[PDB]
């Protein structure tokens, strides 16, 4: 209900993620860390890289437990290596807690690191299935629960423009959003993976089997900027945003986020980009929601510069940061569902604003989920 101490809990940079305060071992070290729902180690910076602003030195603490093995974590862009331990962890901003949990020591990486960031880890959120090197190392919260009596649950306002934003550990807290939550069944316990059974630019539908919006699957990911979309549902999206918005000539380079578009301040048309609705399968039988995002989340700031923050995948839909700055997002993990309701800080403008509604007749949703 009320959890004003963890309000406003997390900074950033608009495109280099959300991160929140931490500490580790005895006597506390503070680091700064990025808030994933897309992966599930907690990863921090433990050696003298020129881009981190700190590190963990392991040295200096009393409570680290060496672990006496070591992860190598590839990605499509970066990579990480490190030395698995355990020692004590808080945030300051967070529950009253201390827990024992496990800590890759990040002792070389590629690309993963940003010049300029003000982050030195990375908070894996979701589940043990896809933890490194195997479902065996218990991710962070996993360990908070199992260790303390905060509820299985954590909520997300993401709020945009450096940016701001607030953690709830173990609850709700109602100022952060406006209307009703609406749930959607977290299929399967690896990454948050929901089912998208409907997509409509500006009240029309895409007409696609619901099938391929989940090729192969559908997540909500912090971690991510964009909103990720196969290749099928980008093109389908793609051709029907930019009929919606031929009022306007822009290079086809642009909706392939190879170039960027500009404009004069105080004067981007938005009124010429339509809404974007994603109906979600819900909590019973042959009913649904659907939130809509508004350009606002989907052109990203780069007279003003902008860049079309939607793109193609081969690993599925992500909801990213583009979805999420629009919404209060409720990671209920005790109840295997996530809840989204209308963001109080989400940027809108006087015409239109993100919106969650419900309840919407939708038969055969989970065919919509790819095996
Ligand atoms: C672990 C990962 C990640 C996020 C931010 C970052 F800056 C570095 C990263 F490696 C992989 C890329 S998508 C994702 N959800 N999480
Ligand atoms: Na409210
Ligand atoms: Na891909």
């Amino acid at each position: 209900g009320s959890f004003v101490e963890m309000v406003d809990n997390l900074r950033g940079k608009s495109g280099q993620g959300y991160y929140v305060e931490m500490t580790v071992g005895s006597p506390p070290q503070t680091l700064n860390i990025l808030v994933d729902t897309g992966s599930s180690n907690f990863a921090v910076g433990a050696a003298p890289h020129p881009f981190l602003h700190r590190y963990y030195q392991r040295q200096l603490s009393s409570t680290y437990r060496d672990l006496r093995k070591g992860v190598y974590v590839p990605y499509t862009q970066g990579k990480w290596e490190g030395e698995l331990g355990t020692d004590l962890v808080s945030i300051p901003h967070g529950p009253n807690v201390t827990v024992r949990a496990n800590i890759a020591a990040i002792t070389e990486s590629d690309k993963f690191f940003i010049n300029g960031s003000n982050w030195e880890g990375i908070l894996g959120l979701a589940y043990a299935e896809i933890a490194r090197p195997d479902d065996s190392l218990e991710p962070f919260f996993d360990s908070l629960v199992k260790q303390t009596h905060v509820p299985n649950l954590f909520s997300l306002q993401l709020c945009g423009a450096s940016v701001g934003g607030s953690m709830i550990i173990g609850g709700i807290d109602h100022s952060l959003y406006t209307g009703s939550l609406w749930y959607t069944p977290i299929r399967r316990e690896w990454y948050y993976e929901v089912i998208i059974v409907r997509v409509e630019i500006n009240g029309q539908d895409l007409k696609m089997d619901c099938k391929e919006y989940n090729y192969d699957k559908s997540i909500v990911d912090s971690g991510t900027t964009n909103l990720r979309l196969p290749k099928k549902v980008f093109e389908a999206a793609v051709k029907s945003i930019k009929a919606a918005s031929s009022t306007e000539k822009f290079p086809d380079g642009f909706w392939l986020g190879e170039q960027l578009v500009c404009w004069q301040a105080g004067t981007t048309p938005w009124n010429i980009f339509p809404v974007i609705s994603l109906y979600l399968m819900g909590e019973v039988t042959n009913q649904s929601f659907r939130i809509t995002i508004l350009p606002q989340q989907y052109l990203r700031p780069v007279d003003d510069c902008y860049k079309f923050a939607i793109s193609q995948s081969s690993t599925g839909t992500v909801m990213g940061a583009v979805i999420m700055e629009g919404f209060y997002v409720v990671f209920d993990r005790a109840r295997k569902r996530i809840g989204f309701a209308v963001s109080a800080c989400h940027v809108h403008d006087e015409f239109r604003t993100a919106a969650v509604e419900g309840p919407f007749v939708t038969l055969d949703m989970e065919d919509c989920g790819y095996n």
